[PDB]
Order: structure tokens, then C-alpha cells, then sequence
């Protein structure tokens, strides 16, 4: 059967990191929500792992923003005190070498933008230090510019080619526009000051036609604007048993 447990709190006593020639511990630790003098929430002899988790990405996202595209966390080790509080961690980290980036390409499907696409990519620095989160710019705007089209749901996936003697890196942009998409409803969460059909009046999307990013993005600035609202978000809903017709979901937080 299932049993109720009951969580007791152990304080992160030290953070301690190995590997780490380049980077200061003091600067991975920066990248932690878990502190040292932080309270743990621990369940038995279990410890919550998904805000660790996070907190290891943070060190692998700033390994990655400034150029170490090899990094890896190596190992983790999570110790108690015999005493049920205090608990010590040692994070191991692979640093690798810190790469510029060299090149940059688009492939794949395109939609038949290849050349309203192509120019994204003069947002990069190349020949300067290989940065993860430039590569997830130029991303998100070849997604909003398929988007364009009606191409909703296209997927980017950057490939890289690695020379280590050089430090450098090319990237390749894999991009896939995927199926065009026609917006069946425009749905709101969060609403409770207007109905559904009110909000839906301020929306430049219409339904039963093909989404266009530009017009979903214009809907939710019509609504950032008014500052009724303290969020304003939209996403793509699939519809079981379609590939073609998605709704466009606008959640409002009052």
C-alpha cells in the first residue's frame, strides 16, 4: 500500500566543489538557490531532489554561457552527520576547455524561409567566447519567425562540432518547422473579472485559421498593456488525434 511520511529539516552545512580549475567555487556556488546555512527538507534518509537538480543546472548553464560547451558535473555526494542535521555536499565538475564559437549554420525544414531565417543568425559573436544562451536567442527567434507562417510547434536543436586544438566550435541549428497549425479555440485561464468571450475580443489571433505568432504575441501585449494583470502568458495546446489544429491558451493571473 501507500504510507504517509513526514519530512524533518537538516541544515546545508558546507558546499564543496572539485575539478574546478578555472571557474571559483565561490562563483558556482553564486549559481545555487541551496546555501550554505540553508534549511534541507529531507524525508528518512531521502533528500528532495529537484531543487538540487536545478541548482546543478544553474552551474551547468554557467559553465555553458561562458564557453566551457564541454562541462559536465562529474558526480555529487550528499552527506549526513550521523547526528540527523548538517548535511555536507561535494559536487565534482569536468570543466574542459573554454571554446570560441566559430561558425554558425541552419539546416533542415524550413518552411520556405531559409532566407528570413538566415539573418538571425548575425545576432551570434563569432570568434568570441562560445555562449550557450546566444544560441537559445537565436533559437526562440527562428521559432517565432516559422511562426510566422503557422509553423507553431518547430523545433531548433543546436549540434556542435568540437576542435579541441583550436578552442573552437561550430554550431549547426537543426531545425524542424514541423506541421503548419490552425487554431481550433482561443481558451483563457486565470479569468475571472472578464468572460472568456470579452478577453477573446481583444485577441488579433482568429479561430478557425492558421496561427500567426505575431498576432497570439499581440494579443497578450493588448493584455500586458491595460495592466490589469500581473502575468500574461500563451501557449499551444495539441488536440488529441490531430497534427494540424492546435488551441492557443492565454493564461491570465488577476
Amino acid at each position: 500500500g501507500l504510507v504517509p511520511r513526514g519530512s524533518h529539516m537538516a541544515k546545508l552545512a558546507s558546499l564543496t566543489f572539485k575539478g574546478n580549475e578555472s571557474v571559483s567555487s565561490s562563483t558556482l556556488q553564486e549559481q545555487m538557490e541551496l546555501q550554505p546555512d540553508s534549511w534541507w527538507k529531507l524525508w528518512g534518509n531521502k533528500f528532495e531532489g529537484a531543487q538540487f537538480e536545478k541548482d546543478l543546472q544553474s552551474i551547468r548553464d554557467y559553465y555553458l554561457n561562458n564557453g566551457y560547451a564541454k562541462a559536465q558535473i562529474t558526480k555529487t555526494d550528499v552527506q549526513l552527520n550521523d547526528e540527523k542535521t548538517k548535511v555536507n555536499v561535494t559536487i565534482d565538475v569536468n570543466e574542459g576547455l573554454q571554446y570560441d564559437l566559430r561558425s554558425a549554420r541552419i539546416i533542415g525544414n524550413l518552411g520556405g524561409m531559409s532566407a528570413e531565417l538566415e539573418p538571425l543568425l548575425s545576432a551570434l559573436h563569432l570568434n568570441d567566447t562560445f555562449r550557450r544562451s546566444d544560441i537559445a536567442d537565436v533559437e526562440n527567434a527562428i521559432k517565432a519567425k516559422l511562426g510566422e507562417r503557422g509553423y507553431g510547434s518547430a523545433t531548433v536543436n543546436s549540434v556542435p562540432d568540437f576542435d579541441d586544438a583550436n578552442k573552437t566550435l561550430a554550431i549547426t541549428l537543426v531545425v524542424d518547422a514541423g506541421r503548419r497549425l490552425t487554431v481550433r479555440q482561443l481558451r483563457f485561464e486565470g479569468n475571472t473579472v472578464s468572460a472568456d468571450s470579452t478577453l477573446r475580443q481583444e485577441m488579433r489571433q482568429q479561430e478557425g485559421t492558421w496561427y500567426n505568432s505575431q498576432l497570439v504575441e499581440l494579443g497578450k501585449i493588448r493584455l500586458d498593456r491595460t495592466g490589469f494583470f500581473e502575468t500574461v502568458e500563451n501557449r499551444i495546446d495539441p488536440i488529441n488525434g490531430s497534427n494540424d489544429e492546435v488551441d492557443v491558451v492565454y493564461k491570465v493571473k488577476e
